Parts: structure tokens; sequence; C-alpha cells
């Protein structure tokens, strides 16, 4: 089997992307944030504290003939940005782009933090990291991909995120028309539960590529590219007027600047992020100061190849017995 679904930016900055997902019988379609940095599929629901719902579409398990309550089970998750959610657990039929998993754990939110409430466009998350990170207790549950894997034509999914445009998540096949040149594959460590890999270096604009190992995670659920302070400083030093602002929370630059590209290494191959992808717009409405899309990972504890990096590539998440990542230009 295979699946193919379009993913759409939630706003004009590509802050996140939403993908329609069918849950239950008859189908209830919710728009979920596919997150290769986590491993819970959780939704706003009929059980979510009413005051914490503001415009989201909810899953109502009592209207699904295939929903089953997982007796006694609970879940509770906290994300890197300080957001969180928690609740109880159903299993139900879940379909993505024509690919159906029966008995998928669908985690129903009883509580969500303010950032989730305040985002009316995201109806929940669909985790695509390794199932070892799943937060269901007492017994951890499998991700959608983990459950689908054996049935897929090939044990893979691909992320093809657009810049200020829709893109695609495919399951079970590689669309050879969706990228230029060849896909370079690189090793993955699953030790921390992420799609963790080692980039071979970087370049700033037209500068010569610096060969240096940068361990980090491929994370579709993180907006920006978070890299070591040395790398990030080297980038912003090439932008006139750029500076790190503790009050704003990162590097800012004059909105009139022409941003250089940023290149990261995948083995001997190179992915070039155009300068425009690094512009996240005015720090506040009407400001002539803009927020940068490459920021320091110091204090996160891990480097994160988020959407700013991933949307410059066609990315293969290879879930074979020994997982790997592939990157191609496009």
């Amino acid at each position: 089997s295979t699946g193919s679904a379009t993913t759409t930016p939630i706003d004009s900055l590509d802050d996140a992307y939403i993908t329609p997902v069918q849950i239950g019988t008859p189908a209830q379609t919710l728009n979920l944030d596919f997150d290769t940095g986590s491993s819970d599929l959780w939704v706003f629901s009929s059980e979510t504290t009413a005051s914490e719902v503001d415009g989201q579409t909810i899953y109502t398990p009592s209207k699904s003939t295939t929903a089953k309550l997982l007796s006694g089970a609970t879940w509770s998750i906290s994300y890197g940005d300080g957001s969180s959610s928690s609740g109880d657990v159903y299993t139900d039929t879940v379909s993505v782009g024509g690919l159906t998993v029966t008995g998928q754990a669908v985690e129903s939110a009883k509580k969500v933090s303010s950032s989730f409430t305040e985002d009316s466009t995201i109806d929940g998350l669909l985790g695509l990291a390794f199932s070892t990170l799943n937060t269901v207790s007492p017994t951890q549950q499998k991700t959608f991909f983990d459950n689908a894997k054996a049935s897929l034509d090939s044990p893979v999914f691909t992320a093809d995120l657009g810049y200020h445009a829709p893109g695609t998540y495919n399951f079970g096949f590689i669309d050879t028309t969706a990228y230029t040149g060849s896909i370079t594959y690189t090793a993955v460590s699953t030790k921390q539960g992420f799609w963790e890999w080692t980039s071979t270096g970087y370049a700033v604009g037209s500068g010569t590529f610096k060969s240096t190992s940068i361990d980090g995670i491929a994370d579709t659920g993180t907006t920006l590219l978070y890299l070591p302070a040395t790398v990030v400083s080297a980038y912003w030093a090439q932008v006139s007027g750029a500076k790190s602002s503790s009050s704003v929370g990162g590097y800012v630059f004059p909105c009139s600047a022409t941003l250089p590209s940023f290149t990261f290494g995948v083995g001997s191959a190179r992915i070039v992020i155009p300068g425009d992808y690094i512009d996240f717009g005015p720090i506040s409405t009407g400001s002539s100061s803009c927020f940068g899309g490459i920021q320091s990972s110091a204090g996160i504890g891990i480097n994160i190849f988020g959407d700013v990096a991933l949307k410059a590539a066609f990315v293969v998440f290879n879930g074979a017995t020994t997982p790997t990542l592939g990157f191609a230009s496009k």
C-alpha cells in the first residue's frame, strides 16, 4: 500500500504545516501537524476542556463506530517550545492520503496549553519519530508510520515541504519526479528516539564550505533551523545590521536586508537554503526589524534541522531495519 497527502502552511510565514487526516467511522477529518520530532498522535476532542478550545475541529469518539477506549491509559507530553497537552487514549481507524491503519492509538486531549488553544488551525499532532518516545502509559503505543510499515510497498515516508506553498507527505514510495539530481542517504541514530543524523558541514552564501560534523535531528514539527552558536554567528555576521537580541529572543536583522543562502552538507552532497527562506518577517506588526530563521541551539541541548532546512529538500525517512535519511535538492 501507499498514501499521499498534501501538507499546507498554516500562515504566510510557514510557521507550521497541516495535513488532513481521517479518523473514525464515518470519517472525521482533522488537520494535523505532522511532527517527525515526536511520537504521539493526539487530537482536540469532545473531551478537551471547553475553555481551551478556540476554533479547532474536534474528534468525537462517541460518533465513531470503530473507536475503542484503551482502558485506564493516559498520556502527557511536553514539547521543546514549552507547550504541552494530556488526556486519555482511544484506538480508531486512521487514514492519511488513502493509506489506512486500523487500531491506531488516537490520544484524546483533556487539557492543552495556551499555544495550542491560540492556534485555531492545528487540530492536533501526528508524531513520526520513533515509537520509543510515545508517552502513553502504562503501555507505550506505536506511531502511525510504525503501524503502517509492514503494509507499505517500501518502509519509508517522504517529506516535501513547500516554501510559502503546499507540499506533500508520501508513505510507502519515493516519487522520483519530485526532486532534482540524486538522493544522498546518511546514517541515523535512534538512541534518543529521533531521526538523528550528522551533517558534514556548512557554507554561508557564496563562501567556501566548511567541513565539520554537526549532529542534529530532522524535525518537521519545528519551524526554524537551530544550529551551534559558532555556525549561527558566522551566518549573521554576513548580514548588515544583524544582531542577537535577548529581548526579542534571537537574531534579528533589518527587514530591507538581502539575506545570503545557507548550505548544509549531507555526505558529499549539499542542500542550499535560499536567503528568502530565512526571513520570518517583522518581529512585531509594523516593525522594520525582522526575525531570523537560523537561530542558536545553545540551551536546547540538540541541533534541529526544522522546516527552514527541510523545505529546501526532498527528504526520505527510511524506516528499514537500519533506518537512514535521504536528502535531495528540488
